[PDB]
């Protein structure tokens, strides 16, 4: 299914292509919709870059304190935090927080560069058992979201399983996992997406993204009141190049699968 019918109907009414994967850790059950199709990740890929840096810090414990210069030449399209620090430095911890909580694209590019480029973030994903994730490009071009283009894509199923490993599992050490969850709970950009379809009392850590072709994404770890955590991935994309974002579709999908 009944939830599948409602998602198919939401998709048809929306005019786009919807991918959903819910993991309920209470009973290890899943709700899946187009969950093995590829979708452009857009800014949701920032979680994997931050996670790769945190993994690196398990071996180099002072890594997150290392400072990185911010130059005018680093600025790209959307840099709400980095633009305030031009000609100074930011620590890798501050860049990680900026990437996750404000979606700062300079922060993302500095994280990518630190771990060795997009192929190195992809190799980290493979290390975790994720053979679907691929990060191909840097900011800002990784957000083009051209239909049929596999670059910078993953599937709802793979991202949900990887997010479970990163936030609820043991992919990262205890301190690092706690830090990632803390940053995601502090996201400033997610109130209109998955969170908008959930009860007010539930706690959410999420990362949003949007891009070309009206691509509107959110990936979330959810702590419902008095229940075990959920993982929810909602990806959406549209047929027209200049389509407007549809965060309401993500909220509605969240409401349907958690009822
Ligand atoms: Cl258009
Ligand atoms: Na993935």
């Amino acid at each position: 299914a009944d939830v599948q019918q409602k998602l198919a109907e939401l998709e048809r009414q929306s005019g786009g292509r919807l991918g959903v994967a819910l993991i309920n850790t209470a009973d290890n059950s899943q709700i899946l919709y187009r969950a093995d199709e590829r979708f452009a990740m857009c800014s949701t890929s920032k979680v994997m870059a931050a996670a790769a840096v945190l993994k690196k810090s398990e071996s180099e414990p002072n890594l997150l304190n290392q400072r990185v210069e911010i130059k005018k030449s680093d600025l790209v399209n959307y840099n709400p935090i980095a633009e305030k620090h031009v000609n100074g430095t930011m620590s890798l911890a501050e860049l990680s927080a900026a990437a996750l909580q404000y979606s700062d694209n300079v922060a993302m590019n500095k994280l990518i560069a630190h771990v060795g480029g997009p192929a190195s973030v992809t190799a980290f994903a493979r290390q975790l058992g994720d053979e679907t994730f691929r990060l191909d490009r840097t900011e800002p071009t990784l957000n083009t979201a051209i239909p049929g283009d596999p670059r910078d894509t993953t599937s709802p199923r793979a991202m949900a399983q990887t997010l479970r490993n990163l936030t609820l599992g043991k992919a990262l050490g205890d301190s690092q996992r706690a830090q990632l969850v803390t940053w995601m709970k502090g996201n400033t950009t997610g109130a209109a997406s998955i969170q908008a379809g959930l009860p007010a009392s539930w706690v959410v850590g999420d990362k949003t993204g949007s891009g070309g072709y009206g691509t509107t994404n959110d990936i979330a770890v959810i702590w419902p009141k008095d229940r075990a955590p959920l993982i929810l991935v909602t990806y959406f994309t549209q047929p027209q190049p200049k389509a407007e974002s549809r965060r309401d579709v993500l909220a509605s999908a969240a409401k349907i699968v958690t009822d």
